[PDB]
């Protein structure tokens, strides 16, 4: 029959968003938080990451808002900036800078905390959800492995106090992140162990909040640098986003073979050394407000329990947990809202051997396709780059052809409004990555006009005199 | 690499919907067509079912508004009408009068032809689209059985000459209607027989144009007589749609066990033993344009290409040579218009080993379970059904727990907006039918107000004086 109870692990925004959709289907839902979570906008251990830039890019906010409406007027009424691209960003790639075309796509952006904040709000409210903070999830109670399993709780335990309790459920919903235990949970079950596609290209981060140049939040556009050569060389990157309350985030990041900036002193030595220094003269002056934070999750790995014919009823797994991608592209937060809007769109029909989980999870699968291989696609062909996939789009592949297609891609998409409306659309996650060979892409890519190179950074003169520069 | 050239066999709803949509993927796109085409709204012998009465659910208006952009505008510039559910409808259910709440959902509605004639002019006109009408498509061409066979094209016969030539392709769509040879087709080639559930209540259909009074079309809504009872008595309907031109196009049914008018002057006569004569007093007095067109093309059919492991390669089928419904709920051309929204925004992702094929059918046999479960379930328990069918939604229900919960649905539909305004979501495509075993649909039905049972049919009395009638 039905689901009478349904338990989410985690309580970020893969757990969130799901834990408020099930609370629509289900009649009592519980969040199993370990963090205790706060009422104003801080970090917690739980969420690391965010002290990193965090894009919320167009396919996500548009899912979110259409989960929870009004949470885009609420982000941006706290000082959240809505980002067009490419209008509002400068931009170097491989192929020089992007033409500031007008904007045909969004992010969100604004610090992490305040955006969890805000969905934290607009979603747990609901008198059917009970969240327990401070408490853990232990471990999955039930049978697994052959003929037909299924889980039937959570070993979930409290931590201000440290006692145990076993916490039955009808559906479980590991939203545990990166770091899930899935895996140990399943053997312990006896479950058989799952599919598991990886392409590491060994991503680490350096971010530094700044105090950005009074206005530079609003007049001054975001800028990015993304020049690489994979093959050859490990690559590295910089980027300078405004957040809300007059600040800029500043997060460098290479691959496997380079070195980030270890102390403060060493932060700036890393953005003169980017094949502009445009990122070192926007910072060198700027007030530093934090010391250098790091991160080193940066690794594309997918599991497929739509593949597991021993995957065990009633359970779920969604976002990090079930798939994480190399964060400088973005999508981790937009593939969580995805998972959560496919278990809206297919609940009911699911629930009428129970396969209705086993539904669920197969659709949920085909929602985070899109960020899996735009992200493992990108990264594969980096120099060290460490790849263990069975994917056919990524194995069987003419490895000079897919670079020579990646060059052609970005060197359209630099200088041609038709090329890069289609480019944004991917890069927003709002079309698939096949798009870029299909014939309308490659008609665009040759039909379209490319406007001159640009030898300089496509500043604005007002914003160059917002943060006190000009020439280049 | 991806399909160069590809054959839609058959030019109707189906067929002309997914040649518009090939041509955005495929460099080449023949249509073969048997009939000519004509350029003015004329029926033809290729779509008989166009002398019946025709709804386009919104669910397929705003698929083909996103295709197409701008047919809405030119169907209603052509004097189609688009009617809102409930309110611009006079219904009758078995459980009382419809309450006309303000409308929820829409339906576009005008003589069929008209519709067909506006969407090939849309859709066809495409520089990479050459249609060769009165030409007919025998059989397949290719390998296939064991391992992973493959269609290379299709022999086709031209009509005017007799000629014979074989057309070669790398994909072909059969859209040639509920009365295709698709399974001659397939065991010719050494394909297994595909799985196939039947659902047939044995409905048929009579239909009459009549002129409608000055303004009917325009300030009458349409009249809905629904029969009651499934278990005992077979049902016996009739509805009177406006349709462009300032006519009314009635169209009666029955199912199995029940007798059509055959002829002319018995065409009242069964509208006048309905629950409610309403039907018969309208075209008492009205003018009979045509005589009566009847139809036996009723029975449920839906075949499971998805599910045969020796589907050959380079073939798709779609619309109603796919599956086929009950029309009494008007779905078969959404269900097209599903078919190639689906080929259009899976196709680039697929062909990218024809391992794509397979995929674009499943994600096209998902597409149309919604009409199907829709079609099926209403009428399963119809005296003198013939059922043939795997689907567990069906043969494994208890009867009376589907027919009680069938009449609290009706029940609650005719007289409380918020179950009105979900089941309306549901009956034109909006909705899976799962979505009203929902929790939310089940508080709905519980905790919204029930108005009065309607003592007589809900004309006001301004719309009465545009027909002539008064008293009940
Ligand atoms: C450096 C970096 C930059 C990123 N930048 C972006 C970006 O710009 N845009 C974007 O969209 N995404 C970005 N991401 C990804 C994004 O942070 C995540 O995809 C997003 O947070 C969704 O993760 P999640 O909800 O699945 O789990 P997480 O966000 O990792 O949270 C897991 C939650 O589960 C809880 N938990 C864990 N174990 C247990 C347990 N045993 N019991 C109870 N609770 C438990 C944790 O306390 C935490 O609250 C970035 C990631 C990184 C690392
Ligand atoms: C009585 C009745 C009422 C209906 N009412 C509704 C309604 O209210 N709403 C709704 O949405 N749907 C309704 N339908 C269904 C709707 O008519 C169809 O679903 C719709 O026309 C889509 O069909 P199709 O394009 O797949 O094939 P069809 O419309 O049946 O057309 C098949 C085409 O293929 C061609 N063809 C066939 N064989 C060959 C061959 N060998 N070679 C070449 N060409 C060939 C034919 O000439 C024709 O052009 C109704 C159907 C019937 C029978
Ligand atoms: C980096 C490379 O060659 O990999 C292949 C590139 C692909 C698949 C598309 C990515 C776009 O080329 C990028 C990186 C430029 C877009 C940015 O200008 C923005 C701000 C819209
Ligand atoms: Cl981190």
């Amino acid at each position: 029959t039905r689901p009478a109870h349904a338990v989410v692990l985690g309580a970020s925004m893969a757990g969130t968003l799901a834990a408020h959709v099930l609370a629509r289907h289900v009649d009592a839902v519980t969040v199993v938080e370990r963090d205790a979570l706060p009422e104003e906008p801080q970090h917690r251990k739980g969420v690391p990451q965010a002290r990193h830039a965090h894009l919320l890019w167009s396919n996500g906010a548009r899912l979110i808002e259409e989960m929870l409406p009004g949470t885009t007027d609420r982000l941006l009424a706290a000082g959240a900036r809505r980002l067009g691209f490419p209008e509002d960003l400068v931009t170097l790639t491989g192929q020089g800078w992007q033409h500031r075309f007008p904007a045909t796509q969004f992010a969100l952006v604004a610090s992490r905390p305040l955006l969890d904040l805000t969905v934290r709000q607009q979603a747990l409210g609901a008198d059917n959800i009970t969240v327990r903070q401070r408490t853990e999830a232990v471990e999955l109670t039930g049978s697994g492995g052959g003929s037909g399993g299924r889980v039937t709780g959570v070993v979930v335990r409290d931590l201000d106090s440290g006692r145990q309790e076993q916490l039955e459920a009808d559906l479980v919903i590991d939203a545990t992140g990166r770091g899930s235990r899935l895996k140990q949970w399943l053997a312990a079950l006896g479950v058989p162990a799952l599919e598991e596609d990886v392409v590491d290209a060994g991503v680490a981060y350096a971010t530094r909040l700044f105090k950005a140049p009074p206005g530079a939040t609003t007049h001054f556009p975001a800028v990015n640098i993304a020049a690489d050569d994979r093959v050859r060389e490990p690559g590295r990157f910089g980027v300078v986003y405004p957040i809300e309350g007059g600040r800029w985030l500043a997060t460098l990041s290479c691959t496997r073979g380079a070195q980030l900036p270890t102390h403060e002193d060493e932060f700036i030595p890393f953005a003169e050394n980017l094949n502009h220094p445009i990122l070192a003269d926007l910072l060198r002056d700027a007030e530093p407000l934090t010391p250098v934070f790091g991160s080193r999750s940066g690794a594309n790995r997918r599991l497929y329990p739509e593949r597991l014919e021993q995957w065990p009823d009633g359970l779920l797994v969604i976002g990090d947990s079930l798939t994480a991608f190399n964060p400088i592209y973005g999508h981790g937060m937009s593939s969580a809202a995805r998972c959560a809007t496919t278990i809206d769109r297919e609940f009911e029909r699911s629930v009428q051997a129970r396969a209705g989980t086993r539904a669920l999870q197969k659709a949920i699968g085909a929602a985070v396709d899109d960020p899996w291989i735009l992200a493992a696609t990108k990264d594969i062909d980096y120099v060290n780059c460490r790849v263990s996939a069975t994917d056919p789009r990524l194995i069987g592949v003419d490895t000079e052809q897919r670079l020579r297609f990646a060059e052609a891609i970005t060197a359209a998409s630099i200088r041609s409004p038709k090329a890069s409306e289609i480019v944004t659309d991917v890069m927003s996650l709002n079309a698939p990555q096949a798009e870029l060979g299909s014939n309308r892409f490659l008609m665009a890519m040759r039909a379209d006009e490319r406007l001159p190179e640009l030898t300089a950074p496509p500043f604005l003169p007002e914003e160059l005199a917002v943060v006190g520069l000009d020439a280049a």
